[PDB]
């Protein structure tokens, strides 16, 4: 019609903007000059839509989409009107089956490059040159929830990148715990159906606080390792820029030389280690379940962009059975304290998807998608998935041609004799459809292994045994691992950990189970157990007192890189920080306090009691961003408060509790001024307290000592003081 | 490697070649310069394969497409053997569903161009310049039979056109007779079980000549004009090139004024109209299978191009009620004689298609697709064609995405708000996905109906009626039409149609259902109800004998453009001739014979008892194409025997078959000198006979006989004369 | 209506009766005394017809099936006749994609005993005691054509047999030939694509005689062995009652003590070994492309039961 | 029918009727209902046109659409009452 406002404030600018100052768009158009080769490849099917006339899906064009076709305005809908046929058929055979596991996630684009070449170590052609750039595409995600849950469960997260290599795809299928819950893939649907949502009513979603799950866990300790780390804050992350990511299993490394190394992958977030608490996870999926998604989003379209490490934690084919754990087992993690991680190169994620149906959601990603260089073990879970991802997706994506649509094609050469299927594109114009052939000269044609762009071999490993359906006893310890990880947290991680394991066995209806957990708790640790017993006021048996604890782990009583926060890895850029307004701000505060979070790459967002603006001492009108109750605490880092007319808010329930929320949760929180009217609110002494910066105003040391604060993510400290405090 | 012959005789010249003169090929690699908009906007998705790597669909090299991976070279095969699995999961989901009707359909791409501006008439962009060219996609089926069955089995065929036009798709989807057997949408699933393979058993294949369809016919009058047609030689054609199409309905031609003209389409063959006789056909279905289907191929490898003449029925809309049948009712047909077909453009077919499956099987017509310049009627059997073509689709091609399928897609300009769908390709960036927007400008935009590039508008005919499940009273009259039919066919016709309800209902056990159409005959014509009933052993009644037959259409006693032969206009470019060799064959007679043949573009075949070549008595090396067995004459058109030692061949029992067979179907025979000796087994006088080309050699004068009784097709007055021959 | 006629010539008799002395019909109304385990478990879908109402997959009645709902009985055909739709919706959705080998094929329903009890070389249930009946389903077919395809071309045959035994179904899917063309199962593709129609014009349908098959037969002489059987007259079987019937590996048969012993499995025709000849079978595919399906469905309405050892 | 897969979703059991249903329609993905009626078309002789159409009436009839005039002309139009 000439909808768009005249001012042209529809369309957010092409250049990197702050989370909400813009409204966001697809990646092309928010960001046309970030490309790669993935990404240049897909415009054959990018489609625009502006200065277009509105059409059928044959092209013709339409002249009254607002009607139905009918016998009389007031008349019956003709059965004749085949634009409303087609527009309907299209609209109601838009959905397509969800993951059967990790159906909520969130991707993007981005690009990969070595350090430095790892040929010595491996064929595998993305890591043979340091200028060598590989496109990649990355889905974060969680486990259990439909498509449609929300992003801050506590869950484990899925961590699957697509490498666009010049020898194939590869896909790093991994998640951000460095173990997972079973051995075996045989288990897998059994202890899914376990997590998921019981069978006679479809509750609880994206949640395994409730009894089938810890019924399973219970009757499986292998799956307590796994749920140390679910259960600890490592399972409810502040972002998917901020945790770990793992491939979990062994696999190999091959050489020209042909010798194998035995590696499992890891990656590192370049900006650290964090995680949310409890409360706040909860109340977050509540107030915002879109949360990681969109944070990845802004992130991206503010130039924040997602940047990990790729590392290898190598171990020589000698060195195999030299830990006390098979390099086998799944359950199992490679201490860093006995084996490094060693870098191996950067992936840089900037670019969103243009459409998320389109991109995301059919993006199919496989383990078993190797390429000339790595090759596989026979860990028993990798084993069977190798089996699922190839069979999942003929009914997810609806036949065996997936690696046509856009997002999942080779950027590289494919040619095969295979043919038809649903959904064919690629017209084959071989006269040959099967090899030997004569009539084409037997192309395409087999390719011998070799350094580089040679074919595919498997690796050689000798195979002896009988034909078994049995677990390897070397895989039966299940106890000293979850002990090493419970032993390397801090004691305010412990505290998380021991009420993660609380909350949720509270939400198990039969007491029993809930027992039964406590008694596998005392397997590993009597401290843990006893502390989780007392919150289900239950008490240990004197044998569960006595049960001797588990050995140390090839004699590590801890390894400081299994917590999130041992170690500092704290890093600003990216967080936000929430500016509580009142109606005639010191603009002085304001912009300190704006230019010290710019300068660090901090965001802000300018809150307030209702919208549109309010004016500051010195006629500077400031722009509100959300209401207290419609952007909570939850969503922000950090709290700051200027002076001005305080006497505005400080009687407003929201801007009160505002603090409290953000106080609960371990957020620093700065009062300036008058804003220190608010330390009575939070009961703050008035000689202050470490988390809270306080002053007279936003000068000299306070933006500092606020951005220390950030540095460090939540005041620990503060703990024992929120006991209480009803919030 | 290297498997081709050096002399490199694997590959097939690319340039026109007869008929068996070459292996024939993927239509782009056979004439890489035939071109059209259509074909060159499917290169973005064609494949090679001369030098590549043969590959995963993932794009990693196969060192080794001869094993599955297994521990030990006698050992079980390995889960992990990803390349066995992607191989075997592909050709395992290799099929789709075939279409439930016309599943068994040759195609090949072509152009389409009027003969002048239709403007004053219709604003159908394709129609309004005598330059503009439309790419077509033609797809020629029977109607019963599987993906697998028959090509010259009895049925009515298919022909569906596929025009790609500036301003969206248009699929003409007819067929080769000018009405349907029933009239309203509703009863085609019940006709089309009538007629399909009966429930129990699966059986009968391709064929009516079964109890249910007789049945069927038997108790729904209003199918005996399609079962007339049916039952005549237009029920077994010659080829795809030598029979008519029609879209069978009335429909509109709306031109800019906005002026409704009535108007009944029609394809023209300029090769003229041919079909076979019932033994032939049916023998032809045994010996091969996929006669139609090759000699549609490979007229087009030797650019003997099917070629048809557009032409349209016009009523001007004042005229809807003047005839005695409704316009609307599509088992009555609009006779010539009344209503003229203007002659206005010609579609040339010029290009095989390259994968059958990827072109052929997934392509989509649908009679619904239609383009502003053209709209519906109110035909009751048209209107429940609107709604089926587009469901269909959805489980065939697996979802509403088709259109993305390249021989689907548009060639013109598509844009909407559609999203999603099982296998999209394309990527909307469009920031919307509704309408009205204002967020993209409310873009793509509507466009008003105009006289050219605007958007459709349904002709705003008057609807005046109760909601009612009846049918008009205009259409319960069944017998006129097939009369009239019967009255314009020659003798020969007519004795066909008489054997073809004979034989039919031979095959129907139930004798009482054969009485019962013996009865419907009766009402159309009783020569022809006594001829059927006199080889049934049935007897008419008393009553039966006094059924008044039905009244002429409009006066109109016969119509001559309903036979197939009463007006010559066969043509013999791209027929085919079989030469009868033998050991010692007179040179000169070849001679004479192929420049002949090649003077009018006819196709030679040469024969003989065993493969590999045979001398002239010159000295000429002769190559055979085929033994008297192994390409029987049922394959040809006319058979002429050469001189030479005719000892050698004279008796061989399949050479003189050969000559029986050739003879029994009326073709056209021609003996040189000695050859004469054949003449004793097919009976023919010293005096000779007409139909029979004899001479003491074969000069000019012999071979222009030849060529004479070949433009007549067939020789018609011999019919008499086969009873008496074992054949 | 009174459509069927008053003597009751439309009906066949629910009794043997010999080739084309009776339209043939379902198994259960030409044969309903016949049973087995398998048979009667069936019987709670089966559905009849005689007697009721027509109406939709819903159970609304319909009073006319005749036309589509219209505004006057020339007008247009309105979106809210749902019975018109759900009619067509079905008929449009009726075929699922044919088997991608074997999707010619005819079957019937039957039963197996064993002679004796082999409990001393094998603990399968099915084969330990000579009073065991188990029931079981046979599809016997070809293996290029389409569904749609001819019966009696020169082709291998395929002979599937289901088990309904009482720990489980055992599928025994086998050949009327000893051996396979090929050897290791990655080559499959590569065989099926070569012997099915070659890729361009989609010819030739049910035949080996073309280029693509021969061309991959004389690159991999593996082939030559079942091919020599296809060259055969075993290539045209006269019936699917006069062909053996191999499972072509070596299984294994475990009996309770953990013994394994090697089996190769075999079905012999107790009505002996019969072919047509080449010319007679390809005219054969012309005249009656449904002979072979045609002829086991008559065999069994006519009492000649097709047996094998 | 791509929800549920196919056109025999009535025949998945929630969805079924618990009164007789009876027609001519066949085949499609995963079919439960075997048939046993000779015919798959009316009008047929072979079963004696079963099962048969019934006209509408009080109670147990067939369903017939309440005769509605509709007068107007084929139109993308709203009705000027509904704005
Ligand atoms: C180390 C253990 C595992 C890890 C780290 C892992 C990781 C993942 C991730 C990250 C995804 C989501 C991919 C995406 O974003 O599209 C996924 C999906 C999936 N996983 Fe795994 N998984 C593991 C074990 C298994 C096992 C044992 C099986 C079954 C044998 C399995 C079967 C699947 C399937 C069927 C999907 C859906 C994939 C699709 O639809 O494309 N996973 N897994
Ligand atoms: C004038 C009478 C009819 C004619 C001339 C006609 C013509 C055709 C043709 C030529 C095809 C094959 C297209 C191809 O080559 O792919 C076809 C397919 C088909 N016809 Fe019709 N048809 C008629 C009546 C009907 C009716 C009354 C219905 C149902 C209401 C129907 C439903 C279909 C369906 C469902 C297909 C399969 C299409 C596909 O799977 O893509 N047809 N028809
Ligand atoms: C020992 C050689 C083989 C024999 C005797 C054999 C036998 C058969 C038979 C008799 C059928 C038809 C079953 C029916 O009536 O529905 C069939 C179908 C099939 N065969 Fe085999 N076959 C052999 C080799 C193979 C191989 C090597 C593969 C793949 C690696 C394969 C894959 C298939 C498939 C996918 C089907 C279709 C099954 C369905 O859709 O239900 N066959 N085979």
């Amino acid at each position: 019609d000439s909808l768009a406002p005249e001012d042209g404030s529809h369309r957010p600018a092409a250049e990197p903007t702050p989370p909400g100052a813009q409204p966001t768009a697809p990646g092309s158009l928010k960001a046309p000059d970030t490309r790669n080769e993935k990404l240049n490849s897909l415009e054959d099917v990018r489609k625009g839509s502006e200065n277009y006339a509105l059409t059928t899906n044959q092209g013709v064009r339409i002249a009254d989409d607002q009607n139905s076709l009918r016998a009389g305005s007031r008349g019956p809908t003709l059965l004749e009107d085949f634009i409303l046929r087609e527009k309907i058929t299209h609209f109601d055979h838009e959905r397509i089956p969800e993951r059967i596991v990790h159906a909520r996630g969130s991707a993007a684009h981005g690009y990969f490059q070595p350090y430095k070449s790892l040929s010595d170590i491996t064929k595998a052609d993305f890591l043979s040159d340091p200028n060598k750039i590989t496109p990649v595409f990355v889905r974060f995600s969680t486990v259990q929830g439909g498509a449609g849950s929300a992003d801050t469960v506590r869950a484990i997260r899925g961590f699957a990148t697509k490498f666009y290599t010049e020898e194939g795809i590869f896909d790093l299928v991994g998640n951000n715990t460095p173990i997972f819950f079973i051995q075996d893939a045989h288990k897998f649907p059994d202890f899914v159906h376990a997590v998921k949502p019981e069978p006679h009513w479809a509750i609880p979603q994206g949640q395994s606080a409730h009894d089938t799950f810890w019924d399973y866990v219970s009757l499986q300790p292998e799956t307590l390792h796994n749920v140390m780390w679910a259960m600890s804050d490592r399972g409810i992350p502040r972002s998917y820029r901020t945790m770990e990511g793992f491939g979990i299993h062994t696999f190999r490394l091959i050489n020209a030389e042909g010798k194998a190394t035995f590696v499992r992958f890891h990656w590192k977030p370049l900006a650290g280690k964090a995680s949310l608490v409890w409360d706040e996870a909860q109340k977050l999926t509540g107030r915002d379940p879109d949360f990681h998604r969109r944070e990845l989003w802004e992130a991206i379209e503010a130039g924040d962009f997602p940047e990990y490490e790729l590392g290898f934690q190598l171990i020589p084919e000698e060195d195999e059975f030299k830990f006390d754990f098979d390099l086998l087992d799944p359950t199992k993690l490679i201490p860093e304290e006995l084996v490094p991680v060693q870098r191996v190169g950067k992936m840089v994620l900037n670019r969103n998807p243009d459409n998320f149906f389109a991109e995301n959601e059919q993006a199919a990603f496989h383990p078993g998608h190797i390429v000339p260089g790595l090759d596989f073990t026979n860990d028993p879970l990798l084993q069977g998935r190798l089996f699922s991802y190839t069979d999942t997706q003929i009914s997810r994506l609806g036949g065996p041609n997936f690696h046509e649509i856009p997002i999942n094609r080779p950027t590289c050469p494919y040619h095969n004799f295979q043919r038809d299927g649903m959904h064919r594109m690629g017209i084959d114009t071989n006269p040959a459809n099967y090899e030997p052939n004569s009539i084409n000269d037997n192309w395409p044609r087999e390719t011998p292994p070799g350094p580089k762009r040679g074919g595919f071999e498997s690796y050689q490993e000798r195979v002896e045994g009988n034909k078994v359906r049995e677990r390897s006893p070397s895989f039966g310890e299940y106890y000293s691992h979850p002990r090493l990880f419970w032993l390397s947290q801090t004691p305010f991680e412990q505290r998380h950990i021991v009420d993660g394991f609380s909350f949720e066995l509270s939400k198990v209806v039969r007491p029993y189970i809930r027992e039964r957990v406590v008694d596998q708790l005392a397997h590993i640790d009597l401290t843990l157990a006893q502390a989780v017993a007392k919150n289900l006021g239950i008490e240990l048996t004197d044998d569960q007192l006595n049960i001797t604890p588990p050995p140390d782990v090839n004699g590590l009583k801890k390894d400081p890189s299994l917590s999130l926060y041992a170690i500092p890895d704290g890093d600003v850029k990216g967080r936000v920080v929430a500016i509580l307004l009142n109606d005639e701000v010191r603009s002085a505060d304001l912009l300190a306090i704006l230019k010290a979070l710019k300068a660090k790459g901090v965001h802000a967002k300018l809150l307030y009691s209702r919208m549109g603006e309010v004016t500051a001492d010195d006629g500077t009108v400031l722009p509100i961003a959300a209401t207290f109750a419609g952007a909570p605490s939850l969503t922000v880092d950090a709290v700051i408060v200027p002076c001005g007319n305080i006497a505005d808010i400080a009687d407003n329930g929201d801007a009160n509790y505002y603090l409290m929320e953000a106080y609960k949760h371990l957020k620093p929180i700065a009062l300036a001024g008058d804003a220190r009217k608010f330390k009575a609110t939070i009961k703050i002494a008035d000689q202050g307290e470490e988390g809270i910066v306080e002053a007279d105003s936003a000068d000299g040391s306070f933006m500092d000592e606020l951005l220390t604060l950030m540095a460090a993510h939540r005041v620990w400290s503060r703990i024992p003081k929120i006991d209480k405090i009803p919030a």
